């Protein structure tokens, strides 16, 4: 009753997720409890973070109408007991080499590019925008993965055409904006702003576009509390602000500008952070995390 994880072949690790081969046409997509802050994977895990983000991704896959890479239910017998609730059975796709990012608000590298050049990913914007400015319409701001440990590189629409084809590039742009708009409106209705989001897509055997990776997690998207949205200043991270504040506060003993690895988190900060994840999940999904499956 359920295989061991050791029965599958590890094929890729990210900082936070792992991928295993199940057979020629299926993979096991595993979320860990690791958390990243200031581009460091922290020493301290967040309990149940992997299960909560898996629950979130499954919810949004269900909410969206577009084809996705899920290949079975969250309790599929192919999933080992050890990763139950934080692993998904998915179909193998030919992945497209584009980070498909939508921005509803101007922050991070999008804001920085604008402040440097007046444009973001080929979009020449109005003068006078700033931190957390609302963008209307939302922008397609594609990026490509760089070297290990390097940030993704922002690129323009012509670069996407060169990567995947002219018609496919149009399709990626249209789908990215459409599904971001739907999910952002849903979340905002529940009091959470999805400020931006990153998608990865693949193509199936028939040439069909399929949404893959994870969707609208607080790792793939900037979550903000709508009740405190204030254009012109930096918005708190809904999920990670307790972690960021402790690390840069007087108790950590850590100098962020040293680029030395940060120290472990207090247990109470890790537990509070877990609670923020559960809060975001339950408010967005209308479901109870106590009903989500586990070992």
């Amino acid at each position: 009753m359920r295989p061991s994880l050791s029965d599958y072949q590890h094929v890729a690790s990210g900082k936070v997720r792992e991928l295993y081969r199940v057979d020629d046409e299926h993979l096991l997509f595993v979320a860990t409890d690791r958390i990243s802050a200031f581009d460091f994977v922290l020493d301290t895990p967040i309990p149940d973070k992997g299960r909560i983000l898996t629950a979130m991704s499954v919810f949004f896959f269900g909410l969206l109408t577009v084809p996705n890479h899920l290949a079975g239910p969250p309790d599929d017998p192919r999933i080992p007991e050890e990763v139950l609730g934080r692993a998904l059975l998915v179909r193998r796709l030919d992945m497209l080499p584009v980070e498909c990012v939508a921005r509803g608000y101007l922050t991070g590298s999008g804001l920085l590019d604008y402040q440097r050049t007046g444009a973001v990913c080929g979009h020449v914007l109005p003068q006078g925008l700033g931190e957390a400015s609302r963008l209307d319409p939302p922008l397609f701001t594609p990026a490509t993965k760089a070297d290990i440990g390097e940030h993704d590189m922002n690129v323009d629409f012509a670069a996407v055409v060169g990567l995947v084809g002219a018609v496919r590039a149009n399709q990626l742009r249209d789908e990215t904006i459409k599904i971001y708009t739907r999910a952002a409106a849903h979340a905002l209705h529940k009091g959470i702003i999805l400020a931006d989001t990153k998608f990865e897509f693949g193509v199936d055997i028939e040439g069909n576009l399929v949404l893959a990776d994870e969707v609208f997690t607080p790792d793939s998207s900037r979550y903000w509390d709508a009740a405190h949205y204030q254009p012109g200043v930096v918005q708190d991270s809904f999920d990670k602000q307790f972690v960021r504040n402790w690390l840069t506060g007087p108790e950590s003993g850590w100098d962020r500008a040293s680029d030395t690895p940060p120290p472990p988190l207090p247990d109470e900060v890790a537990v509070a952070t877990r609670e923020r994840y559960i809060e975001a999940y339950e408010r967005i999904s209308g479901l109870s995390f106590s009903d989500w499956i586990g070992p």
